[PDB]
């Protein structure tokens, strides 16, 4: 889910493109504070905001997450990217979550929408809102 304070493509980069730290078991505890749980997956793709926001510019394709969707986009391009496994849930306590990590290269689909009109810079009129799939 999404904390109130971020819009969906806030809550994108917060998620998929600023890692913290080059370790999972770091790095995911931002993301674990945040929506009050122990994400068990999540990528981080070692590439820029900027990147991805054109990546929304590329062809509109069906989301291979949500077959109703044609709002994602597909990378054109491979780049390095980092998995996070939950290796240690802990549900009675967040913080104690412990993660792998996952070093590979390969495309990722992300779906992009306008943004968020009141919230979202005015810079970019169209952002990522949710990492689709890693392919
Ligand atoms: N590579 C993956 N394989 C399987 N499940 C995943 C993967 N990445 C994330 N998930 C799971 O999918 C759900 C949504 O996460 P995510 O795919 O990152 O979407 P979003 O960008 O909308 O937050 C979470 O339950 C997460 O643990």
């Amino acid at each position: 889910m999404k904390p109130p304070q971020f819009t969906w493509a806030q809550w994108f980069e917060t998620q998929h493109i600023n890692m913290t730290s080059q370790q999972c078991t770091n790095a995911m505890q931002v993301i674990n504070n945040y929506q009050r749980r122990c994400k068990n997956q999540n990528t981080f793709l070692l590439t820029t905001f900027a990147n991805v926001v054109n990546v929304c510019g590329n062809p509109n394709m069906t989301c291979p997450s949500n077959k109703t969707r044609k709002n994602c986009h597909h990378s054109g391009s491979q780049v390095p990217l980092i998995h996070c496994n939950l290796t240690t849930p802990s549900p009675q306590n967040i913080s104690n979550c412990r993660y792998a990590q996952t070093p590979a290269n390969m495309f990722y689909i992300v779906a992009c929408d306008n943004r968020d009109q009141r919230r979202d810079p005015p810079q970019y009129p169209v952002v990522p809102v949710h990492l689709d799939r890693i392919i």
